[PDB]
Parts: structure tokens; C-alpha cells; sequence
């Protein structure tokens, strides 16, 4: 409650801790003052040292195991539970919702031609003249596909982005995480390198880690970067945090990687964790596919293609819905303004393609993915098969050993990040948890409560939001780890000293 005059707000406590949410796709980061962190696309393009070497582009909207002689008709499998879930809930008015068919809407949509807003699209490819040795986050995603640049996600699916060949190796990795990072701590936080000994750093990791790989980055923020202390916190805890909900269920549907957990003042019960290996990257691929079938009528589109892909991303975030109530075909327009064309308008007739995809999050068969690990518990069939979104919470509070703590997690269901902003998706999700959860809970329990934007934040900054409350914390005085305790015991300090169980 102290209210801080501005001519004094840059001389505060919490004006010299930096508080770092790495994502997939979004690097989420600012001082623990900021109002909103800066957002990022965590990514780099790299330049070639030679000619003629061969271009290395990252995975986004693609991925292994989408193509298996099995691929297809899983696909088509989920789609029909999807669609099934789609039947079996009336709509407002008690009635059934009418089916509307794909190919009634690509007979009006394949004589849809573009009509051009503007000569020029108003956006460039990054000028490249000068040759940058790297070029970090929007400006990486805007290299022309041509240039001499591999492209370089350093995280993919929450986690490390280890693969063979260029970019590939945890060195490699921990190089582009720590040039990225640089780059928007100068750029956009303003804050000179050399001056980061004055600054101490929180940053959050997944709530299932990797012991090794989060010893690295500590050992990068401390060693390399030159951060005077840190420390580090699991993204749960701190969406906890963020939304003043002390035991809560949490549930973090990102670009890539969901998280459930169940957490009860500050901690992530183990036994409770799962991490599902898709998001919201997996729905935008899907829609695209139902767009097709729909005669979509932009047709040189390409998955490998970034401008395409931020494109899809976009169009499902526009016209995807997880409400019954709209239904039919409806007419929609949209743009493409991309480098080297005009800006574009289209036309075109869309029906429950916008319900389908975002639901194939509860049916995830639908995407269509063989042969991967899909579901992570915390130190096999169960992984094999992908979880739908509400089994996954289910499942997790179901391991919780109290019923009281039970209790506390049905009755409270936190959704953050940005992979399930859909319009009525709180709505949607709490009555499947209702008709799904056990139905002795359901009658001890006075009501099941899934918070979407709690004090109406934004989903995707909730935990960002909460670092930078858990530098204001007392108990936080106590988990520091500095530069000279990690030089000399290293890994030793997480063990000792981490808030979670190392
Ligand atoms: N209004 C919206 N409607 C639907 N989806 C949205 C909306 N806004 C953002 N998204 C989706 O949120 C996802 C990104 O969420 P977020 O930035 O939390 O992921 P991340 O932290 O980068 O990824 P991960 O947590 O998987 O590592 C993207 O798939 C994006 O399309
Ligand atoms: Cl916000
Ligand atoms: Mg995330």
C-alpha cells in the first residue's frame, strides 16, 4: 500500500529485479515495475558464414508424426467425438444444433476472388543489406524466406529445442536463449548490459522441468549475463500469484505445451502435474485443414511458411469460438497483408469449422499426431495417447490424497495463457467439468468456478504478472541465489534453496 511519487518510482526495490517468462513462442519480460512486460516471438535467424549452405527453418505449425500411415483416419476419428460433443449439446433454446455442411460452403467459396485494399501491402521484409550476423524476435520472423538466415526456435513444446544439426545442440540453444534475451533487455527494457551486476532476476520455469536445462539457463543469467542474483519459480505457482487465487487448479494452455496442476498455497503437487504436448499452434493448424475442406479460398498457403503461419494464427483467433449458440454459415472477410504482395481482402462463407477446431483440444486424437509422447507426469500407454483438455484436469485433481484439497480444486479451475482465449470458453469448459467431474463431488461442492480473466487480466501475462509479486514478497529475501554462492557450489543452491522441491 505505499503509493510511490513518480519522481521516485525508478529508484524502488522492484525497478532492479527482472522478471523473465520464456514461452515457446512468446518471451514474456520486464522489471517487476512494469505495468505489462514486453512480448516477444522467442526466436532468431541466424546468418550463413558460407554461400550455398542449405536453409534451416524451425517446425512451428508443423511437427513430427502428422503424417503416419494412421494419421488420417485418427483425424477423421477425433473429428467425429468432436462433432459427436457437438450434437449431444442442445443449444440455448433446447433445441439441437443444425450441422452445416463443408461443401455447401466451398461451392460459394471457390468463385470467391480477392479484391485489393492497396497496391502495396505496408509491410517489408527485415532489410538484411548490412548483414546482420542475427536478427531477434519480430525482426527474425520478417527475414524473406530467401535470405541467407536459418530460422531458430529455441523452445519448442515448453521445452529446449534439442535436434540434430544447426541450432540444434544445448550449446547452441543456451547461445541464441542468451542473445535473445540480451537483445530485449537493451531494446526494449532500455538497460545496458554491462549495468545488469545492479539487477537481480526471477525467472519462472515449467512446473514439469528439466533439472538440467534450468541449471544451465541459472548458470546463464548468473555467469554470462551478469545478473548480480536470481531466482527461479515454477509458472504455476506463479499464476497463482498473479491471480490472488492461494489453491486453485491451473491450467496453462500455451502455444504448444498445456500444463495442469493442482497448487495449494505456493506449491505444485507433483502427484497432480501433467503436461500435454499440444496447444493452441495444434487448433490453428487444425482449423486451417477444416478451412480447406471449406474451400479456403487463400490457396498458396503453406505451413512451413512463417507469414502463412502468423496468418493462420491470426484467422483463428479471429473466427474460432467455443460457443453453441453461433451456428450456420456466416459470411467473413479477411485480409493478408504480406511483404512482395498487395493488401489483400477475401471473402468467405465459414460453419462450424470455427467450433470444431478449438474443441479438438478436449478431443486431441483429432489432430492427428502418431507415434509421440504426449502426456508427462513428473518423475507407456498413457503417455502414447493424447488427454483431452478436461479428462487432463479431471485426472489431475483426482490425484490429490486429501478431499479437502479436492474440494478446493473443483470448486476453483484457473485458466492462463493464450492458447484457450476463445469466446465462451470459461462457460463451455465449466460444464463439461460438471457433467464430467465425479458426481459425489458435485453434490458436496456448492459450485464449480473456472476463472478466465481473473480481475479481467490479460490470460497470457497472469504468471508473468505474479513473478513480479513474488519479488515483493517477505519470503522471497530468503531464496536469492548469487553470483559467488553459484560460482562455487552451483547446483547446489537449487537443492538448498529453491522454493520447490529441487
Ligand atoms: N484471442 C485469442 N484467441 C485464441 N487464441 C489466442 C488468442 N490470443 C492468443 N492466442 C493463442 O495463444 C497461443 C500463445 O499463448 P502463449 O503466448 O501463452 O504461449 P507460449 O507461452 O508462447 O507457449 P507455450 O506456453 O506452449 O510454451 C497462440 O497459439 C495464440 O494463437
Ligand atoms: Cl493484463
Ligand atoms: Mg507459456
Amino acid at each position: 500500500g505505499p503509493l510511490v511519487p513518480e519522481s521516485l518510482q525508478e529508484q524502488i526495490q522492484s525497478n532492479f529485479i527482472i522478471v523473465i517468462h520464456p514461452g515457446s513462442t512468446t518471451l514474456r519480460i520486464g522489471r517487476a515495475t512494469d505495468t505489462l512486460p514486453a512480448s516477444i516471438p522467442h526466436v532468431i535467424a541466424r546468418r550463413h558464414k558460407q554461400q550455398g549452405q542449405p536453409l534451416y527453418k524451425d517446425s512451428w505449425l508443423l511437427r513430427e508424426g502428422l503424417n503416419k500411415p494412421e494419421s488420417n483416419e485418427q483425424r477423421q476419428n477425433g473429428l467425429k467425438m468432436v462433432d459427436q460433443a457437438i450434437w449431444s449439446k442442445k443449444m440455448s433454446n433446447g433445441t439441437r444444433r443444425i450441422p452445416v455442411s463443408p461443401e455447401q460452403a466451398r461451392s460459394y467459396n471457390k468463385q470467391m476472388r480477392p479484391a485489393i485494399l492497396d497496391h502495396c501491402s505496408g509491410n517489408k521484409w527485415t532489410n538484411t543489406s548490412h548483414h546482420p550476423e542475427y536478427l531477434v524476435g519480430e525482426e527474425a520472423l520478417y527475414v524473406n524466406p530467401l535470405d541467407c538466415y536459418n530460422i531458430h526456435w529455441p523452445i519448442r513444446r515448453g521445452q529446449l529445442n534439442i535436434h540434430p544439426g544447426p541450432g540444434g545442440s544445448l550449446t547452441a540453444v543456451l547461445a541464441d536463449i542468451e542473445v535473445i534475451w540480451s537483445h530485449a533487455i537493451q531494446k526494449y527494457l532500455e538497460i545496458p548490459l554491462k549495468d545488469l551486476k545492479y539487477y537481480r532476476c526471477i525467472l519462472l520455469i515449467p512446473d514439469i522441468y528439466n533439472k538440467q536445462h534450468v541449471k544451465e539457463l541459472v548458470n546463464m543469467i548468473l555467469m554470462k549475463m551478469g545478473f548480480s542474483g536470481i531466482v527461479v519459480h515454477q509458472e504455476s505457482v506463479c499464476a497463482t500469484y498473479g491471480s490472488g487465487l492461494s489453491s486453485t487448479c491451473i491450467v496453462d494452455v500455451g502455444d504448444q505445451k498445456t500444463s495442469v496442476c493442482c497448487v495449494e498455497d505456493g506449491v505444485s503437487h507433483r502427484n497432480t502435474r501433467l503436461c500435454l504436448a499440444y496447444g493452441g499452434s495444434d487448433v490453428s493448424r487444425c482449423f486451417y485443414w477444416l478451412m480447406q475442406r471449406a474451400g479456403f479460398p487463400y490457396r498458396e498457403c503453406q505451413l512451413t511458411n512463417k507469414m502463412d503461419c502468423l496468418l493462420l494464427q491470426h484467422l483463428k483467433e479471429t473466427f474460432c469460438h467455443l460457443d453453441q449458440d453461433i451456428s450456420g454459415l456466416q459470411d467473413h472477410e479477411f485480409q493478408i497483408r504480406h511483404p512482395d504482395s498487395p493488401a489483400l481482402l477475401y471473402q468467405f462463407r465459414l460453419g462450424d469449422e470455427k467450433l470444431q477446431a478449438p474443441m479438438a483440444l478436449f478431443y486431441p486424437a483429432t489432430f492427428g499426431i502418431v507415434g509421440q509422447k504426449m502426456t508427462t507426469l513428473q518423475h507407456s500407454l498413457f503417455e502414447g495417447k493424447a488427454l483431452g483438455l478436461d479428462k487432463a484436469i479431471l485426472h489431475s485433481i483426482d490425484c490429490c490424497s486429501s478431499d479437502d484439497t479436492k474440494k478446493k480444486m473443483y470448486s476453483s479451475i484457473l485458466v492462463v495463457g493464450g492458447g484457450l482465449m476463445f469466446h465462451k470458453a470459461q462457460e463451455f469448459l465449466q460444464h463439461r467439468i460438471l457433467n464430467k467431474m465425479p458426481p459425489s463431488f458435485r453434490r458436496i461442492i456448492e459450485n464449480v468456478d473456472v476463472i478466465t480473466r481473473p480481475k479481467d487480466m490479460d490470460p497470457r501475462l497472469i504468471a508473468w504478472k505474479g513473478g513480479a509479486v513474488l519479488a515483493c514478497l517477505d519470503t522471497t529475501q530468503e531464496l536469492w541465489i548469487y553470483q559467488r554462492e553459484w560460482q562455487r557450489f552451483g547446483v547446489r543452491m537449487l537443492r538448498e534453496r529453491a522454493a520447490f522441491v529441487w
